[PDB]
């Protein structure tokens, strides 16, 4: 009958990235702390807390901290949209983080790696089992989408200027996709000894077409990322993280 499951923290920067899972919430309760709105409930039996963070590093990191400190989630899933870097991937595809780095952190002047904050690893690491879970989570099939593991990077600039995309690409050649909150969530999670995984779907190919492509395909990327979350929640049912 009843599964014994962890409590999942689920975070998205904007309302569409979160609206779907917010809906399928059962026994919904919504609470407010420190300027954020947290939606506690269940998804197919599993206990979750869903928060829309706002855009950018600091906002995502603060929501994450409250998510962990106030609601004691066992792990954090960051979901949402991202700009594709990997040419193999096309709008709607999904990238599960295999690692996450900031692209807009630079303390190389002092010997740190590009993207790396002092007293932090160069790359934040998602839990293997959360990664493994979403890997199996690709029984995807709605009723076709590609889904991959790859490097995801994070900065506080929306990545549109051919020059910005080039510099990022040069520093982080293996990058599958880019967004504005992933590494910040991971940074907060590390600080709070909490497992994370970042799941993001391509709302655009990063570059000249990005602003209107993003607006066109945000709802698609929300649908696809939200689905892989639900599956991943299924794979984690009755399990605990190693
Ligand atoms: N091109 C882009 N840059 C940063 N974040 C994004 N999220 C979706 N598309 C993006």
């Amino acid at each position: 009958l009843y599964f014994q499951s962890m409590k999942a923290g689920i975070i998205g920067a904007m309302e569409p990235e979160v609206a779907i899972l917010k809906e399928k919430l059962t026994d919904a309760k919504s609470t407010e702390h420190a300027g954020y709105t947290f939606h506690q409930g269940q998804l197919d039996g599993s206990d979750v807390v869903i928060v829309q963070s706002g855009i950018g590093k600091v906002a995502a990191a603060l929501a994450t901290a409250i998510l962990i400190d106030r609601f004691q989630v066992d792990y954090v899933v960051n979901t949402g949209s991202a700009g594709g870097f990997d040419a193999s991937l096309k709008v709607g595809d999904i990238v599960v983080s295999s690692e996450v780095r900031y692209h807009d952190v630079d303390l190389t002047a002092f010997g740190y790696e590009i993207g790396q904050l002092p007293a932090n690893p160069a790359a934040f690491m998602p839990h293997d089992d959360l990664v493994a879970a979403a890997k199996k989570g690709i029984e995807q099939l709605s009723q076709n989408i590609k889904a991959v593991t790859g490097l995801i990077t994070t900065g506080d600039t929306f990545m549109t200027k051919e020059e910005d995309v080039a510099k990022a690409r040069a520093n982080f050649p293996t990058m599958a996709a880019v967004e504005m909150e992933g590494a910040a969530i991971a940074q907060a999670c590390l600080q709070l000894k909490t497992p994370f995984v970042v799941i993001r779907s391509l709302s655009d190919i990063a570059g000249k077409e990005s602003p209107h492509t993003f607006e066109e395909y945000l709802e698609t990327a929300a649908v696809n990322s939200s689905q892989l979350v639900l599956n991943m929640l299924g794979q984690l049912k009755g399990k605990v993280l190693s």
